């Protein structure tokens, strides 16, 4: 029953965007565009890119576009509208007061069933076992993590009672970290470095104030509706 | 002190934004970007556009034309400015507590204004020339429900220090700027804005409907793209 939406902008039409770089051991697998500023596309490895018809370019392992800050206009100011409002979503979720949820588990999150609601903790959380949402398909989770987010290998994230990752966000400090194999799903709003191990998957979208590190990994984001033109 | 700054997000990229399309009789000088959304290319007109299909380039304009029909991430970008236009458009109107409600009845003859927010439920004329007063952080926002509309030859003058990107305008009916007058600030304006002959803004003109100019001029601030990290 508490609205903790977090817009996330032009941030919404990415399935990761990083201000460093991105890396791919390949074969990863997106679907939904990807981004770096204000890094240069020299940031973006691993993935083979054609540039275009100079705007943005394509890789076999993403389905959609990839776009870094050298690129042509608009590309450039598209990108940091991206970055900022990705930024702004970040501090939002850090914004949010009282927590319905503080220290749970001592930051640990074993065989775990989450309400929906705001939960923080002021150190690292982990999760060494499958965690499941359980509400329904408007309901809203927001996680303010202080410290580093880790995923055990094989761990899967289930969602029940109508729940949709569109509505669960995480925001952490330090380093995140999934486990290889392991299953995500929601937005990530990383502060600092995000590494997807090797064959784990995410239904969301990642966000990083720095690196994006990819091992043979999915990324599954929301479709992104194309505008409709007046002729 | 009071802070009416209004944020505009994308929308400060464009000198010239507008949902349904831009006009000029030539020549035209708009030094900043221009573009439509949703309305397409067909809709901007009197410029001379030349089109890389993400954005076309004019003699009249100093920037990049964009269209809703135009290639990818065209119309991402355009779609973004737009609602964070008409998300600043909401803001001017939201501000409570005016501190000046019907000045002049609507009719600001031989006015210099002070810093704050002022309110009118009716349309506003501006029959003489218009200063702003107070220094360069001081801020006004203007909330007209009616419409607006400067006669010929007036300026809107800035004294004491005033900057005209912390001068906004929200306006709910046509804005016409009278032939070779003189507009200074941001205009988020919900229906039509007509720039008569020779008259000339320093601003940006955010347009829910159409925006036509006349041998005109909007000069823009520019606000430059992230440094590059090679």
């Amino acid at each position: 029953q508490r609205d903790l939406s977090v817009e996330l902008g032009v941030a919404s039409n990415f399935a990761i965007l990083a201000k460093a770089g991105i890396s791919s051991v390949p074969d990863s697998a997106i679907l939904g565009d990807i981004g770096v500023s204000p890094a240069a596309a020299t940031y973006i490895t691993g993935f083979g890119l054609t540039q275009d018809s100079t705007t943005y370019a394509t890789s076999p392992q993403v389905t959609g576009m990839i776009y870094a800050a050298d690129y042509s206009t608009p590309t450039p100011n598209y990108l940091a509208a991206a970055v900022a409002n990705a930024e702004t979503a970040y501090n939002q979720a850090a914004g949010f007061v009282d927590p319905d949820f503080l220290e749970l588990g001592a930051g640990e999150l074993r065989d775990q069933t989450l309400v929906p609601g705001l939960y923080k903790w002021t150190s690292s959380v982990s999760v060494p076992t499958d965690l499941t949402f359980e509400g329904n398909g408007d309901a809203t989770w927001v996680f303010q993590i202080a410290g580093g987010l880790s995923m055990a290998d094989g761990v899967a994230f289930t969602l029940a009672g109508g729940a949709n990752s569109t509505n669960i966000a995480f925001q952490v400090g330090d380093d995140v970290t999934v486990g290889k194999g392991a299953h995500f799903e929601g937005v990530l709003l990383a502060k600092r470095f995000v590494t997807l191990q090797t064959g784990s998957s995410l239904n969301g979208r990642v966000l990083s104030q720095t690196e994006v590190a990819l091992q043979k990994a999915t990324v599954n984001s929301p479709f992104v509706p194309a505008p409709e033109v007046v002729q």
